[PDB]
């Protein structure tokens, strides 16, 4: 038996206005070009705007404005982008674990989980480790010593949490994270690297998100400090005291150095780099692939790199570089050549 | 007991001819500069042919050609790349598990595993799951509601499937690989993050290879997609409905972002990026580290980024490149000036 | 009960002399900054000396120079970062296991495991494994067939070495690791890529870190070898066939592909990749996010890649790279019409 919602059902949960039956049944949701007459589609972005009057959508969630002159059944909404995200929740077929404690789950004596979180099979939970109220923690997760999670938090299998880990409520974490690692911290002694212990910990916020095989390391001193709201893709690497403020998003495969601070309502595109020991203002988007090496202190969009070119292209641009001071050389002289004339 | 095959054996397995005596013991193979009596070598690169005649191996994989005036024993094909290849897995010591399931795995009652499958010590397989003939689960392997591993499939150790992946025959997946997980799915309401439920799948097709630590994320409304005979190395980031087709190649450290599509036969050098909602036509070669930004429509290679220099002399180099809207403006001055005259 | 020293218990640990009281309780470290009367502080940095005199910390560890006019407590030491580096351990709060094989490890039977050494829960110990003394094994580590770690080793939980993986003495290595996988090796029959086996181990010295989420893959053929005292930070690939030199250190997100040579007490900052069967002499500095293309010969440092600008100033540098053989060729025109009047 498959989830099933009328029209009516989903307009009521994003406050929407009904043109059209309201008991019209729906399996799921679709875009506009792949939508079947059991699924509602919304049109976010003018582009998609070719696509409406054609889509076999059985429902399409609009602003007031694209609803004048539409044929078909509209959900009549301020921001149908935001009405869609609250309603792909009613059609999640992910699994929801029953509340209780596997009994292959290991559970020191003086760790203390609230009776409505579940733990998954084969989950270690240590020493002083605090699990709130409606915590899900998937199978194969480690958590370690006094660590902590909030209520309404979530755990995919395979989760590994280091000591003096504390989050916030409605984590979400995706499987592979590693959490309070120690990360590089070693002195140089004549070309010996000697390691410096990793004694601070990890302190995350409120309704973070950290995807699939993300790092975040513990701080050397004080913590590693992940504010509210705080997004994080696959693949993240977050190193020792680096500070992100909240409703920051950072897209996968971007690695930030120690010691650097983030601001709030940054987004850092994919494959972004920053060095250790700088500062981002609030308001900043970096592009994919760019090398951050100093503080930024005026909000805007920053970028490095180069064009890509086909190869044969490149490699000419690319010689052509590396002869640029010549060129400015030359430059300058064919200048003083001609002033004198 | 180490494994060991006659030259006779070695040759049949691969149609080779041997010229000299085919029952020569061989324990295992090496390169030609490394070989000794007990090993068979191979040249497949002209460029290492200078280390033909001095080589130690007890016999050599050569083309006719490279056959006529050698002193050793050859064992003569086609393509004797492609040979070792095919000999390789007769030295490899991978233990193999016999058919069944450890005790201490667990497996959903409507889960169903092939008899002929081997499932490892504390594996979990959820409800509705569906594991092939001749496939291996490896140790700690977690396998989501629903999903599907097709015949001859091998996964090692601490492997996680979320719910609704569906995998064809023979995929080989390596330690630490996340497929299906949640990807970055987010709308901004004024400056906060409202998540998006991913409720697609996964869909991977037959001969696949997916890397240690990889991960794969699930679709956000349909499925993403990985054709057959498709290679993934390790640490890659594939994101939310990406479709990649049949025998296309991609080195560790790539990340491609959501719904960008990628034809057949391409070849993605280690660490490319590829940005959202582009295409790469089939036969596309793109250089390391490039960042792509745009859909690819001719076949060919492609390139972004600088060449490396000594720190003193790129540093030269990237101030110029700021200057580079001034230099152009200054040329042009120059030859109005030189017209003027 | 926090861990608490006499700034005596310290001073004698580093060889240091007090000068002030020795019978200070000391409960941690911070920095200058950070620091209150129950912490130990340092001054390493020169640009940090500002900070010195108004430091609440309750001593500080300087050289004899800065302890000179210091009214507060100073610990005299030739290397003040050296001696953080060292004290940092004593109050250093991981978990350290007791020796003894948790009941739900599974041990193969001609497994050797130390009696000293302790294995955690869920745990997986295969044929021919070798633990050494001191030795300790997380929970839900897999140990693959023959492989053997040397004394004083440290692995976090969820560490994952395949077969035939050598290790030496004193290893750390973070959650999540995979040493031993087999890495892209294909050869490719008319577009249809054919599986290489991967039929050689990884060897690894002395004192050498991994970091969480770490790849290092096996020899195709021979091993991929890790020399002493190498560290490696979070989220690395290193590729089959690999050699790193003594003393080398490689920060996150580096990726290293297959037959590469790194020497001795080289750098690699992060997000830097190097292409395949390249060789890098001793001593040589590679900065954040380079794509390494060919052997450095010479020690120093190297660079690619731009200057991050704000977005509309690097399009306009990126323009003006694809143009650069074209103004090449018109300065050169120029400076042949300048010479010809
Ligand atoms: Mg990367």
């Amino acid at each position: 038996s498959t989830l099933s919602y009328t029209l009516g059902q989903l307009a009521a949960h994003v406050g929407a206005e009904v043109r059209g039956d309201a008991d019209l049944p729906i399996q799921g949701l679709a875009t506009l070009q792949e939508a079947g007459p059991a699924q509602l589609s919304f049109l976010a972005n003018p582009q998609y705007r070719k696509y409406l009057p054609e889509s076999r959508a059985g429902a399409v969630l609009l602003t007031a404005a694209d609803a004048d002159g539409f044929a078909g059944t509209a959900l009549v909404v301020a921001n149908p982008y935001l009405a869609y995200a609250s309603l792909s929740h009613l059609f999640d077929r992910k699994p929801k674990a029953a509340a209780g404690i596997h009994p292959t789950a290991i559970v020191a004596a003086d760790a203390e989980v609230d009776p409505s979180a579940s733990v998954g099979a084969y989950a270690v939970i240590e020493s002083g480790a605090r699990i709130g109220a409606g915590v899900s923690i998937g199978a194969h997760c480690v958590i370690g010593a006094r660590s902590v999670i909030g209520e309404g938090g979530w755990l995919a299998p395979r989760v590994t949490l280091y000591h003096d880990v504390t989050i916030g409520a409605r984590v979400s974490i995706q499987s592979g994270a590693v959490i309070g690692g120690e990360g590089f911290g070693f002195a140089n002694e004549k070309g010996v690297w000697q390691k410096i212990a990793q004694i601070g910990g990890v302190t995350i916020g409120d309704d973070v998100e950290i995807g699939a095989n993300t790092t975040i390391d513990r701080g050397a001193l004080s913590d590693t400090l992940i504010g509210n709201g705080v997004k994080l893709d696959n693949q993240i690497m977050i190193a020792h005291n680096v500070q992100i403020g909240d409703h920051t998003a950072m897209a996968a495969c971007v690695g930030i150095s120690g010691s650097a601070k983030i601001g709030r309502h940054c987004m850092l595109a994919g494959g972004v780099g920053l060095v250790g020991h700088i500062e981002i203002c609030d308001n900043v988007f970096v592009t994919g692939m760019t090398m951050v090496t100093r503080s930024i202190t005026e909000p805007g969009s920053y970028s490095s790199g180069t064009a890509m070119q086909p190869a044969a292209e490149w490699k000419k641009s690319a010689a052509r570089i590396r002869q640029l001071d010549d060129m400015a050389r030359r430059l300058q002289q064919l200048e003083k050549r001609l002033a004198a004339v």
